[PDB]
């Protein structure tokens, strides 16, 4: 689904984002869109 090292995440308010476990980077929008 996601590009290398990326996975789906979510804030405690119910808002969804993307996070990279290899580099600790994050985006609100889909990585390599
Ligand atoms: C959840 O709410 C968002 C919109 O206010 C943003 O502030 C953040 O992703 C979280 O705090």
């Amino acid at each position: 689904k996601l590009p290398p090292g990326w996975e789906k995440r979510m804030f405690a308010n119910g808002t969804v984002y993307y996070f990279n476990h290899i580099t600790n980077a994050s985006q609100f929008e889909r990585p390599s869109g």
